[PDB]
């Protein structure tokens, strides 16, 4: 098959050696243009992929220094991360880092040991680099190393064996081909839109290796698992033959102070807290968590003792018991560390709302990722993190050439771009640069073709002048992409535009400015945002309206206990517990505006849904309907479609816009918000926290270290996909009462369980 040599933990390159440079658009059109060549089997290549521009570089990290960027792509063939054989030899690429005897990096062509086997040149594609492991000669051992001492080569000690349906070395090689559990029952599609409407076809984050349904276990549980076809049983233990070996050498070791603190030599062990600890002969007769024979000779000098994980010092036992969390503090020139890595969000709007007239045209295309403005300021010397604030620094990526004060190409999205240090923008350029539209193409039902170059483009069924196999429109197809009309699959906030009838160059736009659609389209920031971290509960801010998409749901005389959303003239999804009890009429409350509790303004829409609702079986998905059409206005949004079929991101944050109180002010009045990612699919249903307390096809949101959900008044708002470049919507916020309770979320309610009236009574009121 042509994908099974692909895995990548992705965002670098490098000032390479010698690079070669073409261009492709598809994935299986590699299998006609990048290995025809026999100029290398590419150690590295380098497909910048929005723009059909593509890369390769003749030597990596193996031989050279390293760069990054987003979008930044050292693809490395699985070939070149082959630390394995079997058999007679066939794709070993190995790099063994320490072996029983104390081998690391020398190289075949040193003379020494023996009269020279082999160097870089000697084959033109089996890569005899510097030490790197290789099964060249046709001598079928596979593992061995050429060394500084002569002594023995071939034995089973650093001949690694991957038994490969479970784990080896850092437990990460879980690409296993099995599928089959402990029941003897079977394990679901991911594959269709049947038995269950989802599927986890390979357009998604890469890291979690889903194929069709072998067994992924990333959290390493004791025996594997995932779920089964049957909704009774849902998931369980995967089940498999047995396990031993574990081929351990003396394996991976850190250069400097990022390490686990194993090593600590020290003829002491003291702090400010006390006297002594546990040579464990004071074992006698409690038994301790950790004891010396799992450390079976890692120089316990009688004991002076030796550091259990964590950090840089020893944190055992003592016959007291004060802080076992206690580490010894001996004073020495130790160690340096800091915090790391990831990410690039935090982007300004560039003043748009009347455009500040320091930018030109539509940027139609600048030779890769840049149609970019030029609003131009000073830019930032890239060894301080400095100056207004945003979610990350330099100091993540260092060694990507970021050294003196480089002015260093950051992350892709400007083109060759620098952190601009002005309210007026952010950002700008590095420091030595040498029929028409809905509006974003989502389910656009229209049949335009123009650029800024007039005419038509191509068709992108077409393989005249750009070519595909996968990405035909009919392999898209949910609400057609035919012929050569316009259709921008990013639908970007930047507007529409396409991969044009123009040949190689990144788009164009239409000839045709957007259509005004605001206050009624799906939930647009118009005058684009503000933006800020999140990551504190109940709410930093509370901002004059720029979350303008509110309903508030409320009690029969009108206090506030939970919101809404509207998503027609008429037709609205709000929660219901307060309602979701008895199916009485007219007198339980909404009202369209109030960013706030009692403290209402005349302008807010406030005719009452006196037509109140609840579906055919009770559910918190209230369509609470307007009796009346809407009084629409610009600070009261509604959302639209509450649409089956589509399906939320994943990872990655959603929102709630939040009716709630206060926390550390004044004790009533405000909207605050929360910003809230899609839990690991192995929390709720679970043996040990909960065992099925839940009912698990509502749609949750929270993310790796705490939040809400939607508190009271949070209740019932635009359950919004941050889908398609701007606010969309699946479900509606469900309830809400009881603020901050720490790491527990609640309910958001789904549309597809209920349509027939939820989806129903919304027809054309």
């Amino acid at each position: 098959e042509p994908l099974d040599d692909y895995v990548n933990t992705q965002g670098a390159s490098l000032f390479s050696v010698t690079k070669k440079q073409l261009g492709a658009g598809s994935i299986e059109e590699c299998a006609a243009k990048c290995e025809e060549d026999e100029e290398f089997t590419c150690r590295a290549f380098q497909y910048h992929s929005k723009e059909q521009q593509c890369v390769i570089m003749a030597e990596n990290r193996k031989s050279s220094i390293i760069i990054r960027m987003r979008d930044v792509v050292l693809f490395e063939k699985k070939v070149y991360l082959s630390e394995c054989k079997t058999g007679n030899g066939k794709n070993y690429r190995g790099t063994m880092s320490k072996t029983k005897n104390g081998i690391t990096c020398q190289k075949w062509s040193s003379t020494s040991p023996h009269r020279p086997r082999f160097s870089p040149a000697t084959h033109p594609s089996e890569g005899l680099e510097e030490n790197y492991c290789r099964n060249p000669d046709n001598d079928p051992q596979g593992p061995w190393c050429y060394t500084t001492d002569p002594e023995k080569r071939y034995d089973y000690c650093d001949i690694l064996e991957c038994e490969e349906e479970c784990m080896h070395c850092s437990g990460e090689n879980y690409d296993g081909k099995i599928s089959k559990t402990m029941s003897g029952l079977e394990c679901q599609a991911w594959d269709s839109q049947s038995p269950h409407a989802h599927g986890y076809i390979p357009s998604k984050f890469p890291n979690k290796n889903l194929k069709k349904n072998y067994c992924r276990n990333p959290d390493r549980e004791l025996r594997p698992w995932c779920f089964t076809t049957d909704p009774n049983k849902r998931w369980e233990l995967c089940d498999i033959p047995r396990c031993t070996t574990p081929p351990p050498s003396s394996g991976p070791t850190y250069q400097c102070l990022k390490g686990t603190g194993e090593n600590y030599r020290g003829n002491v062990a003291v702090t400010v807290s006390g006297h002594t600890c546990q040579h464990w002969s004071a074992q006698t007769p409690h038994t301790h968590n950790r004891t010396p024979e799992n450390f079976p000779c890692k120089n316990l000098d009688e004991n002076y003792c030796r550091n259990p994980d964590g950090k840089r010092a020893p944190w055992c036992h003592t016959t007291n018991s004060q802080v076992r969390w206690e580490y010894c503090k001996i004073p020495s020139c130790d160690s340096s560390p800091v915090s790391t890595e990831q990410l690039a969000p935090t982007a300004p709007p560039e003043l748009t709302p009347v455009v500040q007239d320091c930018y030109h045209g539509d940027g139609q295309s600048y030779r890769g990722t840049s149609s970019t403005t030029t609003t131009g300021k000073k830019c930032q010397s890239w060894s301080s993190m400095t100056p207004h604030r945003h979610q990350k620094t330099p100091e993540n990526y260092p060694n990507a050439g970021l050294t003196m004060n480089y002015c260093r190409n950051p992350d892709a999205d400007k083109g060759p771009w620098c952190f601009t240090t002005d309210p007026s923008v952010r950002w700008e350029y590095c420091n030595l640069k040498k029929d028409c539209m809905f509006g974003n193409g989502k389910g656009y039902r229209g049949k335009r073709a123009t650029t800024v170059t007039g005419t038509p483009c191509q068709d992108w069924a077409a393989q005249e002048p750009h070519r595909h196999s996968i990405f035909t429109p009919e392999t898209n197809p949910r609400a057609g992409l035919e012929k050569n009309y316009c259709r921008n699959p990013d639908g970007d906030v930047g507007g529409p535009w396409c991969y044009t009838t123009n040949p190689r160059k990144l788009y164009d736009y239409c000839d045709v400015p957007q259509c005004a659609a605001p206050s009624f389209d799906c939930g647009k920031p118009q005058v684009e945002p503000k933006k800020c971290p999140g990551r504190v509960v109940g709410g930093c801010v509370a901002h004059p309206h720029s979350w303008p998409w509110q309903v508030s749901l409320r009690t029969r005389f009108g206090m506030h206990f939970c919101g809404g959303t509207l998503i027609s003239p008429e037709w609205v999804l709000t929660a219901a517990h307060c309602l979701e009890k008895s199916p009485r009429p007219s007198s339980y409350k909404v009202i369209l505006g109030a960013h706030q509790e009692v403290n209402l303004e005349p302008h807010v829409q406030e005719i009452e849904v006196s037509r109140l609702f609840l579906e055919p079986t009770r559910k918190d998905i209230a369509l609470l309907k307007l009796s009346s059409p809407a009084v629409i206005t610009d600070k009261v949004i509604p959302a639209c479609l509450p649409s089956p079929n589509y399906v939320v991101a994943d990872r990655t944050e959603c929102f709630i816009t939040g009716w709630g109180e206060t926390q550390g002010t004044f004790g009533a009045g405000l909207l605050k918000e929360a910003q809230l990612p899609v839990i690991e699919n192995k929390v709720c249903n679970r043996y040990e926290f909960l065992n099925g307390r839940v009912q698990s096809t509502e749609l949750c949101a929270g993310h790796l270290a705490g939040g809400t959900d939607s508190c009271q008044g949070d209740s019932g708002g635009p359950l919004v996909c941050f889908e398609k470049d701007k606010y969309i919507l699946q479900g509606v916020t469900s309830w809400g009462l009881g603020c901050a309770r720490p790491n527990k979320p609640g309910v958001y309610v789904r549309v597809s369980r209920f349509v027939t009236w939820i989806e129903g009574v919304m027809r054309n009121n």
